[PDB]
């Protein structure tokens, strides 16, 4: 008997192009996480001014201590302050966008990894020319600041003190230890005790310094079941290669590997572009990972690294092949130790990559499943055991557009092949991003993007699952 | 008063398309070095089968213990063995091409740094897709091998033993410590005691393994005034970034900095291309350098890194601007500590970059001197003192084509500005690459490319001249 709850709204978009009660026009990019304590953390983009992938965006969560009925109030993880002098407020703020949640099972620490850009249009406003973002000086890596009319790289060193290109301390300093709510002060630029501006501002600046215009990866963590969160840490220099243009998360929920020689590794879906073809032919999925409980991070190789396409090998740093792209992804570990990566792409059906070494490298062939539609939108997938049998549940739009959210059920064969045991609809109308979690006791939950009644894209809602609804 | 000696031919090409008496069709790419012992070392590419920038090419030198009057026998530094199964022998050999010579004045070690490519057409045969060439495994960097029909990266580890992608030793091993004359055995691929093939072969292979198809940088060294040479060392992983396509030397003779805080630093001119525009818009000069007497090498930044061209900043890794290219270069240190980089380019006149920090970074604006033409060909320049005043001597083709060799004398003014005083012909007819050295007692030597009497491109000849010839 399909025991599906009714659409329960977690983040409420405005209506008919108008702000909602709190002044927030739009919400997007769901992430759903069940912690050890049992609580559910629903995370999202709080897009205050419009639905687009830039602007004034906060990383926020709400928690439910009762498995999905009472969702508490908003906790803001990060929300950088807007440029008060921007001529166009809609592109007038440093950007945070797209989250992945995961928890370490030993330390219980919870992680939010999300994109950051300086002021502008984010992934759609990236420059054609590289600016160096970091400099290693006597074994230490520092973030670079550029000053108008000077070519050299200033650096942000100890306690935020700004140093000249030649290595001499100055009177300028950056707030590297933010203290205000939502860490709205991160990046503020002081001269002495006087606030001048912010290193993330790119127009009508009131201070002399800015970071490189580039794509960055930030992380925040909570040690009290997601009630309070650390200041953001810039993990970009640990994982971003010198050729990468864009580097960002596949939004959703990561995993911790539960078996095999790499047990305890945290996996975070990400994807890159290169400077050869950027968003037109190089978007490429991979993971980043931590083996030390989130203290340090490393990049896996891309699925597209040394992949054969139409008889010729490509590489994510050099490819120019619109159809060979794979972008946002969701990652699952099997019981045979294998890692499966389900990747948004442009074949029309579901693409899946397999790694035998814990997500670092990927096997030759991308498996395509026409049994599952992919209309080129984010998806989520989780592992679950039922009656001693191993399964995967994957949720995404059924089509033809971002509409008709379906839930697809597969049995995991011994050798890791997937057998799709039919697909049951879960939401009609508009259906876009989504995030699944196993709730335990034969149950499943989902936080997803959906609109009706002229709601602004999107309102994020929660439904519930029973094992019987999945099958038949 | 003015004295120019007569053309003494050091490396003699064949005539009318035919091999010379030794079976060599072509010589190219002079480097000239006066050692501490007084010896002159003349280096060149020995291009057996033809004049093009690929094929069977050896790195060779001759030595003159009498200031350029008589010359000893050819000494071969490196000459990789041909692929005996190649269909076209003219592109059928692993390639060494273009050397920079320099001597460490403290240790007396003499270095030859030169390009390397696997079998093919060198810089003109580079693939559009990147193949990873190196893998770091628990802090140790190993060269990658690719195996027929398999995607993963093997590694060449201790004693040349080949390891599987999964990390298990195999019965295959690479000759990493070559022993034959000219180190023709380097890269040989053995299984057990049976020679199967060579990892630098790329066609009609008899072994299963090859290195990444890419551009490499190698170094060989002599401790006995150039009579004997170490086995080649692969210095690529020390200096080549992950975005770089081509990375190679600007051939000629490097320098050791004689004053300032980086005295003793070895500088080697090099240039790169990127994957965005490669040879059509991205050639970019820089130096590599050693602070530990040649044991380890580092890349400086490109002249074109964060350069403004028509109001827009570029980077060597993303540029696509034919006119902003700078390629092969020759490097000089002034008495005020500054480094000057004279760069082959496409403005028609001489382009000069300046570094204040020992070659690591370059000042904003590239100086052009219309008094010295540049017809897009290599050049050489050296520092020199005369009767207490500071000069630079620079030699290149006078034009309109690669013809009419000139020597240009410039006075180094107070501030490091250059004043071009004289321009004197040194060789009528064809004239291309060249390499200058001070011989002492007010005299100078030059090794250069020229043809006459139906000689194949080129014969490398040597003249000596004196201050009156220069200053006239
Ligand atoms: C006809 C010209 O042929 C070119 C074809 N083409 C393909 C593309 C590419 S997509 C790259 C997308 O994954 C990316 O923008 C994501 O999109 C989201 C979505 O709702 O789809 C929402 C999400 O917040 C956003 N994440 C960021 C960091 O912005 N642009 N043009
Ligand atoms: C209208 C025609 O349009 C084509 C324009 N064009 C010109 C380019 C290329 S230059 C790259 C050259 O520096 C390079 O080959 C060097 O050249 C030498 C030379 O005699 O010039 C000799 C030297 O050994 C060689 N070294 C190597 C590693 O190959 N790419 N496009
Ligand atoms: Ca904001
Ligand atoms: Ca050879
Ligand atoms: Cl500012
Ligand atoms: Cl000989
Ligand atoms: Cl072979
Ligand atoms: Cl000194």
């Amino acid at each position: 008997g399909a025991a599906l709850t009714e659409k329960t709204d977690i983040f409420e978009s405005g209506r008919n192009g108008k702000p909602n009660k709190d002044g927030i026009k739009s919400y997007r990019i769901p992430a759903l996480l069940k912690t050890d304590k049992g609580t559910l953390i629903a995370g999202a983009d709080e897009r205050r001014l419009h639905s687009s992938d830039w602007g004034d965006i906060g990383m926020v969560i709400r928690r439910s201590e009762d498995n999905g009925k009472t969702w508490g109030d908003r906790v803001t993880i990060t929300n950088l302050r807007d440029n008060p002098k921007a001529s166009d407020p809609s592109i007038g703020s440093p950007v945070n966008i797209d989250m992945v949640l995961v928890q370490d099972p030993e330390t219980k620490r919870i992680f939010s990894i999300y994109d950051m850009f300086p002021e502008g249009k984010g992934i759609f406003g990236m420059s054609s020319q590289k600016e160096e973002a970091y400099k290693k000086i006597d074994g230490k890596t520092y973030q670079i600041l550029y000053r108008e009319g000077e070519k050299g790289a200033y650096t942000i060193r100890e306690n935020g003190t700004v140093y000249t290109p030649d290595g001499k301390a100055t009177d300028y300093r950056v707030v590297v230890d933010p203290v205000k709510p939502a860490y709205s002060d991160k990046g503020d630029l002081y001269k002495g005790n006087q606030l001048l501006g912010n290193i993330y501002f790119t127009t009508n600046k009131t201070s002399p310094f800015r970071i490189a215009k580039d794509s960055y990866l930030w992380m925040s963590y909570s040690d009290d079941d997601g009630k309070t969160w650390s200041a953001p840490q810039d993990i970009t220099p640990m994982v971003k290669a010198d050729w990468m243009k864009f580097l960002g998360v596949g939004p959703g929920t990561g995993i911790v590997l539960r078996n095999g020689p790499h047990k305890g590794r945290i996996l975070i879906p990400v994807y890159t572009t290169n400077n050869v073809s950027h968003l037109n032919g190089s978007q490429s999925s991979r993971i980043i990972y931590s083996d030390d409980h989130g203290k340090t991070w490393h990049a896996g190789e891309a699925v597209n690294d040394n992949r054969q396409v139409d008889g010729q090998k490509i590489h994510s740093s050099t490819m120019n092949n619109r159809r060979a792209q794979n972008t946002e992804s969701t990652v699952v570990q099997l019981n045979n130790g294998d890692v499966k990566l389900f990747m948004r792409g442009l074949t029309g059906d579901l693409q899946v990559a397999t790694s035998k070494d814990g997500g670092v490298t990927w096997e030759k062939d991308i498996k395509r499943y026409p049994q599952v539609k992919d209309v080129y939108v984010q998806m989520s997938a989780i592992h679950t055991m039922h009656e001693g049998k191993e399964y995967i549940i994957l949720s995404n739009a059924g089509g033809p557009k971002r509409e008709n959210g379906m839930v697809h059920l597969a049995r995991v064969e011994e050798n890791g092949e997937l057998t799709w045991l039919k697909h049951n609809p879960i939401q009609k109308g508009e259906f876009a991003y989504n995030s699944l979690q196993e709730l335990g006791n034969g149950e499943y939950g989902i936080l997803y993007e959906h609109t009706e009644k002229g709601q602004n894209a999107y309102t994020l809602s929660f439904r519930k699952f029973n094992w019987d609804f999945l099958s038949k």
